[PDB]
DNA sequence: CGAATTCGCG
DNA sequence: CCGAATTCGC
């Protein structure tokens, strides 16, 4: 089978060609600090693999990696760019990113390798990478002859790649997306999970110790009052204690047996007082076991920092996940959980943490996109949405709007936002379907603007096959056509949905951009952090403070202009926590 | 090792 | 409508 390259021990000019496809390998699935394995370049002069020992020691070599002139084709670029930064060598000028590209294409594929990505256009003269490394514990870098054809058949196809993938983008108006946002954006990731996170261990086990200790206590209380010990954190033994030896009556269950959820459990605190100190012990547990425990096990400690991975093509809408450790679930909602933010500092002596975050940018979207009169106004007016909502669908003045009116109101909101459900409402407020239905379209009558996007938007799925967001984005929708109810239903649920969640994903990466870029302009020192959907965290020395107040909602709320303006509310603080 | 369950965030 | 921790059957 067989592909020729050259093996090379040292680097020669012709490997130093201003077009290439480059890859430099990290096999390790955390790319942090890693080892890079061997290095191939593809261009028009030929094929190579250069043990990374003697490229990256190749003065010529690293220049060339750091010249934005010398344009490079890639697969996962972030991976190989972090990977030298934590060698102190900086990568530049790369011109084509084909895991984005592969991503913008079809979410949906799942592509991880370059093998995934080739086989869209045909190309299989690659092996996967789970083939050539094995999975698991067997995980393993193969032998140098093994090693150097792999990845110079990877290089090989990324070079052969470039074209018809650029060429499908640019059918589906997606080049600009491709060219100026993602690979950009991948750049700005790339610095932020290099800089990390600070983290105040020593209050992280202060706070683990205080867990401890209520921890202790609650489960105990758990064991007299079901009289006998057992795992409270196995739902199966949980589900015998609660529904058997406590003959507690059965609301709802799993297809494996006892539903033992919250939202099930809050039902049965009536019934026995073992219900409400579970519900405690859950909550404390969680945070505990992984908000303690998992955090302290991922912060560096030679940094004292955290250094998560950024996923930017991985979710179905745009939005970014996040990894070892996923910055982007850290507790805020109760007061006990939102004190694990208090462990997230500055780097830096007199640096403050900077946290910006969109009002309601999908509510805002949404307006903007159905130019639903009525939605439209109530943004221009800055009115509280929720209540809003409340009076448009209970018909009452605001005087009237009572509080679990308005809490009704905010719960259509956050369906509406996610494609209603009808049933998925009625679960949310546990109220009857045919109860859920009307409050929905109590709504729709409210706006029918929003009524009339929603069925516009199904339509076009129908007829298209998929559905784009504002800056062109793309979800295929197979399932909008299908015979089956649920699968239709969660089809045509996406189609409203993707349009929203998608344009605000698509919004916020231009605003990160946007903003490094100012940030650079003004020769600030403050950075980015952390993104978290609809929000962004900085860090910066205190004396730069108060013109971030200004640059910063500014640069975020002018990254788009929608038919209703974008509000962004800012805080700062000595801590994530104090950020509020 | 991997399916299932629960819960945290948006 | 994402990811981490845990359990359990294998
Ligand atoms: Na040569
Ligand atoms: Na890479």
């Amino acid at each position: 089978s067989k592909m020729a390259f050259t093996l090379a021990d040292r680097v020669t000019e012709e490997m130093l060609a201003d077009k290439a496809a480059l890859v430099v390998e990290v096999v390790e699935e955390n790319y942090h600090d890693a080892p890079i394995v061997g290095i191939a370049v593809v261009n028009e002069h030929g094929r190579f693999f250069l043990r990374p020992e003697t490229a990256l020691a190749d003065p010529q070599f690293v220049a060339w990696l750091g010249d934005e002139t010398k344009k490079k084709s890639m697969f996962d670029s972030k991976r190989a760019a972090v990977a030298l930064k934590w060698k102190g060598i900086e990568l530049c000028g790369v011109s084509f990113d084909l895991l984005l590209a592969a991503y913008l294409l079809d979410p949906a594929q799942g592509v991880d390798d370059v093998a995934a990505a080739a086989k869209m256009k045909q190309y299989e003269a690659v092996r996967p990478d789970e083939a050539v490394y094995g999975k698991g514990a067997k995980r393993a870098v193969p032998d140098e002859p093994v090693l150097a054809e792999h990845l110079v058949r990877k290089a090989a196809a990324i070079w052969e790649l470039e074209r018809p993938f650029l060429d499908e983008l640019r059918r589906n108006e997606q080049d600009r997306l491709l060219v100026e946002l993602e690979q950009p954006l991948s750049s700005i990731l790339a610095e932020m999970e290099f800089a990390g996170v600070k983290v105040d261990t020593k209050r992280l086990e202060q706070m683990g110790k205080e867990l401890a200790e209520q921890l202790g206590t609650v489960e105990q209380r758990i064991y007299e009052l079901a009289g006998q010990e057992f795992n409270i954190n196995s739902p199966k033994q949980l589900g015998v204690i609660l529904f058997e030896k406590l003959q507690l009556p059965v609301l709802k269950k799993t297809k494996t047996g006892y539903s033992t959820s919250a939202d099930v459990l809050e039902k049965l605190a009536p019934y026995h007082e073992i219900v409400e100190n579970i519900l405690h012990y859950r909550q404390l547990g969680k945070l505990q076991s992984t908000y303690i425990e998992g955090l302290l096990k991922v912060v560096r400690p030679d940094t004292k920092k955290v250094h998560t991975i950024f996923n930017q093509a991985l979710t179905q809408t745009g939005r970014l996940s996040s990894t070892e450790p996923n910055l982007q679930n850290i507790p805020i909602r109760l007061e006990e959980g939102r004190k694990i933010r208090q462990a997230f500092v500055p780097s830096e002596s007199d640096w403050l943490i900077f946290a910006a975050d969109y009002s309601q940018i999908e509510l805002r979207v949404l307006a903007h996109i159905a130019e639903d009169d009525n939605l439209m106004e109530a943004f221009r007016r800055d009115l509280d949405i929720h209540t809003k909502t409340a009076m448009d669908i209970f018909q009452v003045s605001e005087d009237e709007v009572t509080p679990n009116m308005r809490r009704q109101a905010k719960a259509v909101n956050f369906g509406i936002v996610y494609g209603i459900s009808d049933y998925g409402l009625a679960q949310n407020l546990n109220i009857s379907r045919k109860e859920a239905a009307e409050f929905i379209e109590r709504y729709f009558e409210s706006f029918p603007g929003v009524k009339r996007y929603m069925e516009n938007i199904v339509q076009e799925a129908k007829q298209k096959g998929y559905v784009t967001t504002l800056l062109h984005r793309r979800r295929y929708l197979p399932d909008i056509t299908s015979r089956n109810f649920n699968v239709r239903s969660f089809a045509e649920r996406m189609a409203m949905n993707t349009p929203i969640q998608g344009s605000a994903a698509d919004i916020i990466k231009k605003a990160m951009i946007d903003l490094n870029a100012r940030l650079k302009e003004e020769r600030l020192q403050a950075h980015l952090l952390l993104q978290v959907h609809d929000e962004l965290i900085l860090e910066a020395p205190k004396e730069e403070m108060e013109r971030l107040c200004r640059l910063v909602p500014e640069v975020m709320e002018q990254a788009v202009t929608l038919r209703v303006p974008l509000k962004v509310d800012y805080h700062y603080g000595s801590t994530w926590y104090d950020a509020k």
